């Protein structure tokens, strides 16, 4: 059972914070009372947010202007977050390099710009947060997408990178399973958002009903203050019905006595 | 005589029942194929009949396989030795390849770069090195090939893992890059079906096989039955060859009870009435 009181006083980072779900998300844990450190790559939007946010109630806010094509800036942005507010409780990853619905052909760098910005990037920017995660048993919280779960056509290197982002975060959630280090890991399962962006996208194209970005950004939150492995957020009943893979998870646990971690 | 021949072999049944026939004349690729499941579709395609190009970044070791095929019954063989890591070198190669066997019917991808299993902690250029010869060099390929498999209305095939369908520790970095697989080529497949290109795509999901190494890696870490490189690489190619989908391969019946996601069929099936592609 979620209160918004378990946000109060948190660390917490929010990438893709300047426009959509991510704005949205900065602006709830505002009203939470959490300290905020912001990212983006512009810097003016950044600043509007950064405002709202003191507004709203925030701890304290920050925002730090950079892009996440771009390795060391991910690095060292989360050291320099951290150092603003004296540690981090709670990472959420959540940009993504811009993306609209094509059959692929022949874009390769646009199949290798995702795999770097919305994957790459979530990996190095979890290095980097880890230590103190670990000091506080907090939190990561990676968005993701249905297109992450099942196949759809037109955004064939998006999902590759949510489907990505899946294994990895999947595989090491069982790592620290096993080596006890207390960071909940939460996949976040969206559907359709009415973000901008995504409404500009679909366009003429998808013809499905559009969930509240400012719902959708309060039930991110919610599964990472509850430290669940994974969220669903969907407008369709029957996505919220067939979504989840219990064979999966049953898989996992009978594979588990077939191997023995104790060596590291 | 093969100039007053003609016919198919894919007739009634051909969707369900496989023949080494099947691969009789056709023109394979097959990457990773100077040793284990890569060198085994290699030997078995020889046998059948077919033409093969095979790679890998061991010369000596290639030359090797290719001798081996043409003795086993391969209609040509030839090899080309280059690295995965290059995406200039996997885009010629599939051009060097076509250009040797004058043409090309079935993509078998099978190569990714060394692994073992380690704890992740912070080795980013392994990570990234798994997306690039795992995953990336796959779309490389694939983009290479296509106008001549358009052309045969031919196969691709690509190799993934139990650990490309769920979860496990130790291989984080290889996972990534096997779920990445999935979600690409499930994604170029619904397009190619709109699109009317006639070109099958087949995921390959195995569990531990008993490959050199793969036995060196689980060494004392995993204890399961290991199931035979040969017969997992005969039903890697009789997947492509049937236009299947999807082949599990596993050593345990609860794999292939649990394996399939039929729920995730059904969803991608509604969604299909949700968008337009006319355009
Ligand atoms: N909207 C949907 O319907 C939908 C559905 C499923 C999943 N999702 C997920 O929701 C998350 C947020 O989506 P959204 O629709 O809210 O996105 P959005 O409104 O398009 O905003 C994307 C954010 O990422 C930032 N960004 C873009 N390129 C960047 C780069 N190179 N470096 C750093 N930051 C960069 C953008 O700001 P700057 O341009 O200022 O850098 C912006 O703040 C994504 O991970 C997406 O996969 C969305
Ligand atoms: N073995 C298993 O238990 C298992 C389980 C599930 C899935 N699989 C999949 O089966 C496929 C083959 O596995 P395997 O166990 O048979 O592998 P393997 O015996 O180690 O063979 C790997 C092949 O890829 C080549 N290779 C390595 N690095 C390369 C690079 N940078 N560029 C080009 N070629 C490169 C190797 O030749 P060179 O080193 O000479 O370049 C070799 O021919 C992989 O997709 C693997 O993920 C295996
Ligand atoms: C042909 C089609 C029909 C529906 C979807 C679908 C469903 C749920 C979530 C999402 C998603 O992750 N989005 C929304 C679109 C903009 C993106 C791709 C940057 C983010 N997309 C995608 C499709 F490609
Ligand atoms: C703890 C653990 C980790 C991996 C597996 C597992 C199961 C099925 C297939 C595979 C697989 O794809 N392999 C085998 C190992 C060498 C690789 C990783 C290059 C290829 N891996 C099982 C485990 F118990």
């Amino acid at each position: 059972e979620f209160r918004p009181e378990m946000l109060q006083g948190k660390k917490v980072i929010v990438t893709g914070a300047s426009k959509g779900i991510g704005r949205e998300m900065a602006y709830h844990l505002a009203k939470m009372g959490a300290h905020v450190v912001v990212t983006a790559r512009s810097k003016e939007t950044l600043q509007k947010v950064v405002s709202h946010c003191l507004e709203l109630g925030a701890a304290s806010a920050h925002y730090i202007a950079g892009t996440m094509e771009d390795m060391t800036f991910a690095e060292q942005f989360v050291a320099q977050a951290g150092k603003l507010m004296g540690g981090l409780d709670m990472l959420i990853l959540n940009h993504i390099t811009n993306t609209s619905l094509n059959l692929f052909h022949d874009d390769i760098h646009h199949v290798r710009k995702s795999m770097e910005v919305n994957f790459l990037s979530y990996v190095v920017l979890t290095v980097a947060a880890l230590p103190m995660l670990k000091q506080s048993n907090g939190s990561i919280v990676v968005v993701s997408s249905l297109a992450g779960k099942v196949a759809y056509p037109m955004v064939a290197a998006y999902s590759a990178s949510k489907f990505a982002l899946d294994g990895f975060f999947s595989s090491i959630r069982k790592e620290y399973s096993v080596s006890r280090v207390n960071v909940s890991i939460t996949l976040c399962v969206l559907g359709l958002i009415d973000t901008e962006t995504a409404m500009k996208a679909v366009s003429g194209i998808v013809h499905m009903q559009a969930a509240p970005k400012e719902e959708c950004a309060l039930e991110i939150i919610k599964g990472g203050a509850l430290r669940q492995e994974e969220v669903y957020y969907d407008s369709s009943r029957w996505t919220t019905l067939l979504i989840r893979n219990p064979c999966r998870k049953i898989l996992e646990e009978l594979y588990s006595t077939s191997y023995n971690m104790d060596r590291f």
